C-alpha cells in the first residue's frame, strides 16, 4: 500500500491520473520523482522548467555541479540527484527530443531506467516539448516498464485522449 490516489489502473504495475506532477509531487513526497531531462540538465520549460521553480532553482545549482563534475548525460540514459522539496529523489531521465532529431526507439532504453527504482512518479517520457507521441510513449511504458509506474498527465483533454485509446 503507498499513498497514491485517484489513479487508474492500465495494467498490474502501471497507473495513469490527470495531475501537475508538480503539486501530486508535494502532496504525495514520492521515494522518486522522473524529471524529463535533457542531457545538460538544463531546465528551462516543459516538466523540468516547472519541477526546477518549484525547487526555488536548487534543482538547477544541484545539476550544474553534477554536469561540472561528469559532463553530460547519454540520450535514454540518467542519473539520480536529490529530490529537494518534492521527493527523495530525482530521477532525471533523457528521452529522445524529436524536436532535435533524436532517434525514438532510444525511448525504450530511457523507460528501463525506471526498472532501477520500486516506485516512481513520472511524466510521459518525450511527451510535451520533446515532441514525440504521447500515445506511444505510454505504450512503449506500459511495453518496458516493471516496476510500480505512476504517470501524472497534465493536459486534461491529452488524459482523456489515452485512456481512451489505450489497449
Ligand atoms: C505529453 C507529455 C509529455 C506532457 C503532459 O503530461 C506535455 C506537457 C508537459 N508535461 C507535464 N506533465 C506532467 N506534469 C507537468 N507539470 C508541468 C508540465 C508537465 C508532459
Amino acid at each position: 500500500v503507498n499513498s497514491f490516489s485517484g489513479y487508474l489502473k492500465l495494467t498490474d504495475n502501471v497507473y495513469i491520473k490527470n495531475a501537475d506532477i508538480v503539486e501530486e509531487a508535494k502532496k504525495v513526497k514520492p521515494t522518486v520523482v522522473v524529471n524529463a531531462a535533457n542531457v545538460y540538465l538544463k531546465h528551462g520549460g516543459g516538466v523540468a522548467g516547472a519541477l526546477n521553480k518549484a525547487t526555488n532553482n536548487a534543482m538547477q545549482v544541484e545539476s550544474d555541479d553534477y554536469i561540472a563534475t561528469n559532463g553530460p548525460l547519454k540520450v535514454g540514459g540518467s542519473c539520480v540527484l536529490s529530490g529537494h522539496n518534492l521527493a527523495k529523489h530525482c530521477l532525471h531521465v533523457v528521452g529522445p527530443n524529436v524536436n532535435k532529431g533524436e532517434d525514438i526507439q532510444l525511448l525504450k532504453s530511457a523507460y528501463e531506467n525506471f526498472n532501477q527504482h520500486e516506485v516512481l512518479l513520472a511524466p510521459l517520457l518525450s511527451a510535451g516539448i520533446f515532441g514525440a507521441d504521447p500515445i506511444h510513449s505510454l505504450r512503449v511504458c506500459v511495453d518496458t516498464v516493471r516496476t510500480n509506474v505512476y504517470l501524472a498527465v497534465f493536459d486534461k483533454n491529452l488524459y482523456d485522449k489515452l485512456v481512451s485509446s489505450f489497449l
